[PDB]
């Protein structure tokens, strides 16, 4: 089996930026070389890495979920939204790590660490979820999984979706509700729709956008009760519901509406 990059979560591994690609107006794909062309990252499905750097004199550490997998040898791909300065009146300085990444030249390095996270997908509907960092995982096996993602929150979902569809004996059905500001902000749409086309029995896909185009067949607005009722499995199926998005999306749009529909807190997990 392949050499593993992340052997110890307490250790930092400097990886070299080798390629970069524009995804949309504010988002890019960054490809980093692993320690050798035959290495894999070593990242259990459901977990993430952290990038860290000293940026303008302060320590900055942020979590990312690669869009690559442990089937990929020799590289790791991150899809990252850049929060530019001088753009948002509420955040004139923009974002620290994302702008740092955007400023990197091919050949520059940045430290990776991992794997981390309370949730690990063990395949065939089986999730190992620690209540917190000091407790044993609770092993929950479900027939279906609800997923609510906003913006870059798609990456933890996509990692799980891909892991499932890869295994023809994994009968778990994923229902994704993916929220973004506008149509052009729907990250990884071609990948998601390719998955839908190939795995429609196991992958249900729905979008909402804050602001919708004229020709729009999906939903519009923040996540609401109707969207959760119509686009996630019903509470009676006892699915796990995973969420990843901006804090107010989780707090105000997801949780109260999950409760209205009848999904218990015990079934819900926020990345
Ligand atoms: C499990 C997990 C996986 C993640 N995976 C990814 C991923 O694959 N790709 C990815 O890009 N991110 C991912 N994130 C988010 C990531 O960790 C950071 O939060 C993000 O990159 C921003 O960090 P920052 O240092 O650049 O910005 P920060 O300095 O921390 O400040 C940014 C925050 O302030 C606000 N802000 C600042 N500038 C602007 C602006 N111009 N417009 C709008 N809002 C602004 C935003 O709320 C933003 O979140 C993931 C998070 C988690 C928890
Ligand atoms: C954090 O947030 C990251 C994603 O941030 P982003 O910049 O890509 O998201 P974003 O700013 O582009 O917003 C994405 C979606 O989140 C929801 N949202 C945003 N603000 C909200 C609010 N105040 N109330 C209810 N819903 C709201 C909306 O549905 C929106 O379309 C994730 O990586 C996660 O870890």
């Amino acid at each position: 089996t392949p050499a593993i990059t992340l052997e110890n979560p307490d250790i930092k591994y400097p990886l070299r930026l080798i390629d970069k690609e524009v995804v949309n107006h504010d988002t890019r794909r960054f490809r980093f070389a692993l320690p050798s062309p035959e290495h894999i990252l070593g990242l259990p499905v459901g977990q993430h890495i952290y990038l860290s750097a000293r940026i303008d004199g302060n320590l900055v550490i942020r979590p990312y979920t690669p869009v690559s997998s442990d089937d990929d040898k020799g590289f790791v791909d991150l899809v990252i939204k850049v929060y530019f300065k001088d753009t948002h009146p509420k955040f004139p300085a923009g974002g620290k790590m994302s702008q740092y990444l955007e400023s990197m030249k091919i050949g520059d390095t940045i430290e990776f660490r991992g794997p981390n996270g309370l949730l690990v997908y063990q395949g065939k509907g089986k999730f190992a979820i620690r209540p917190d960092k000091k407790s044993s995982p609770v092993i929950k096996t479900v027939k279906s999984v609800g997923m609510i993602a906003g913006g870059t929150g798609i990456t933890p979902m996509l990692q799980v979706i891909r892991a499932i569809m890869k295994d023809p004996d994994d009968h778990t059905v994923c229902h994704l509700l993916f929220a973004n500001q506008t149509e052009k902000d729907i990250l990884l749409r071609p990948e998601l729709e390719e998955l839908r086309n190939e795995h429609s029995a196991r992958f249900k896909l729905w979008y909402t956008v804050d602001r919708a185009p004229e020709a729009w067949d999906y939903s519009q607005g923040f996540v609401n009760e109707e969207m959760i009722r119509d686009h996630l499995p019903p509470p009676e199926e006892e699915p796990l519901v995973l969420m990843c998005g901006p804090p107010p999306m989780i707090q105000y749009a997801c949780l109260p509406n999950l409760e209205r529909v009848g999904h218990p807190k015990e079934r819900c997990f926020a990345f």
